[PDB]
């Protein structure tokens, strides 16, 4: 299994550096996390931050979530992050992706109690 929340820690958290250094960041992350063994997920964001800090962002600005939900919330302060996006010639399993850092408020679902993050929506 895995919680919601071990999920969205797999899929988007990255501690370990400030930012995403050099073009091949994103191919070798989004293996190494498991996101290209079914298929390759198309987009996927990484926040270069503590996870006290993103964790922090569930009592932060609530903002509706693209869906229309209500439970997104939206950081006061701008987070290193990295997008990551396939590429067109990217082929399963071979998946490639373009790394593109950059500092962005970034928008989050959270719930369950403890309430904590379960899901990645935007960056602004
Ligand atoms: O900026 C963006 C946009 C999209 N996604 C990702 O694409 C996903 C698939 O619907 C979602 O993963 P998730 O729901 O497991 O967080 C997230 O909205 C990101 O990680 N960052």
């Amino acid at each position: 299994k895995e919680t919601a929340a071990a999920k969205f820690e797999r899929q988007h958290m990255d501690s370990s550096t400030s930012a995403a250094s050099s073009s091949n960041y994103c191919n070798q992350m989004m293996k190494s996390r498991n996101l290209t063994k079914d298929r390759c997920k198309p987009v996927n964001t990484f926040v270069h931050e503590s996870l006290a800090d993103v964790q922090a962002v569930c009592s932060q600005k609530n903002v509706a979530c693209k869906n229309g939900q209500t439970n997104c919330y939206q950081s006061y302060s701008t987070m290193s992050i990295t997008d990551c996006r396939e590429t067109g010639s990217s082929k399963y399993p071979n998946c490639a992706y373009k790394t593109t850092q950059a500092n962005k408020h970034i928008i989050v679902a959270c719930e369950g109690n403890p309430y904590v993050p379960v899901h990645f929506d935007a960056s602004v």
